[PDB]
C-alpha cells in the first residue's frame, strides 16, 4: 500500500474524504477529522491513493476540536475558523483538540461493570439519563482527601463508560478533572480521553453529550 498527501487544506473540513478499510469493513471520513496525517504545517492533508480502493488499517486516529456554544459544547474538523487550534495542537498537543482512536473488534466492556463498582465501595447514585447508570466514588483515604471520581456507565447496542475524576492529590495544587471513555458504536470500538484542555469539573451532559456527538460522528463514517 501506498500513502498520499495531495489533498489541500480544509476550509471545511469536509470538501474530500479518505476511504479506509478494517478486514473488508469501510469507513469513509471527511478529511477534517485527520489533521495527524499531514505534512508540512497542515499544508498537505492525506488522499485516497489513485489505485488503491482504500487504506487498510487496524485503527484510526481522528482529532476533533470543541468548542463552547450556547447550545452546549460541539466537535469539529480542521476549517478556517478554528485552524490555529489543530496548529497548535500539531506542535505540542497544548490545545483544545482530542483524540478519538477507532478499532474493529468485538466489544469487551463488561456488562456487569456495576456490580462489580458496587462490590468496591463505589456508590450508585441518581442518572440524568436514564440509559446511563452513574456511580460517585467517595471512598476515604486519610493521605488524600480528594479522591473523587465519577462513572457513567451505557448498556445496550452501543455500550459505553465515562470515568470523570479529580486528579488534585495535595493542597497547594488546583482541582483538575480528566475523562476517559470506552465505548462500542457498531462493531467499532472507540476509546478516547475528551475535553482534555478543561480542569473544571464536568457535568453529566456534558459528558453524555460529548459522547453522544461522538457515536453520530462515528455512525456517520459508515453511513459513507
Ligand atoms: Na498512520
Amino acid at each position: 500500500e501506498q500513502t498520499s498527501f495531495n489533498n489541500p487544506e480544509p476550509m471545511t473540513g469536509f470538501e474530500h474524504t479518505v476511504t479506509f478499510d478494517f478486514q473488508g469493513t469501510k469507513m469513509v471520513i471527511p478529511y477534517g477529522y485527520l489533521a495527524r496525517y499531514t505534512q508540512d504545517n497542515a499544508t498537505k492533508w492525506l488522499s485516497d491513493t489513485p489505485g488503491q480502493d482504500a487504506y487498510s488499517i487496524n485503527l484510526i486516529e481522528i482529532s476533533v476540536y470543541y468548542k463552547k456554544t450556547d447550545q452546549g459544547w460541539v466537535l469539529e474538523p480542521y476549517n478556517q475558523q478554528n485552524k490555529a487550534h489543530f496548529i497548535q495542537f500539531l506542535r505540542d498537543g497544548l490545545d483544545s483538540v482530542d483524540d478519538i482512536v477507532i478499532r474493529k473488534d468485538a466489544c469487551s466492556l463488561s456488562t456487569t461493570m456495576g456490580e462489580r463498582l458496587l462490590t468496591y465501595g463505589v456508590k450508585k447514585m441518581p442518572s440524568a439519563y436514564p440509559e446511563y447508570e452513574a456511580y460517585e466514588d467517595k471512598r476515604h483515604i486519610p493521605e488524600n482527601p480528594y479522591f473523587h471520581e465519577f462513572y457513567y456507565i451505557k448498556k445496550g447496542e452501543n455500550p459505553a463508560i465515562i470515568t470523570h475524576r479529580n486528579n488534585r492529590i495535595n493542597q497547594t495544587e488546583e482541582d483538575s478533572y480528566s475523562t476517559s471513555v470506552g465505548s462500542c458504536i457498531n462493531g467499532f470500538t472507540v476509546q478516547y480521553y475528551p475535553f482534555i484542555r478543561e480542569k473544571q469539573q464536568l457535568t453529566q451532559q456534558e459528558l453524555v453529550g460529548y459522547h453522544q456527538q461522538v457515536e453520530q460522528l462515528v455512525q456517520s463514517f459508515v453511513n459513507n
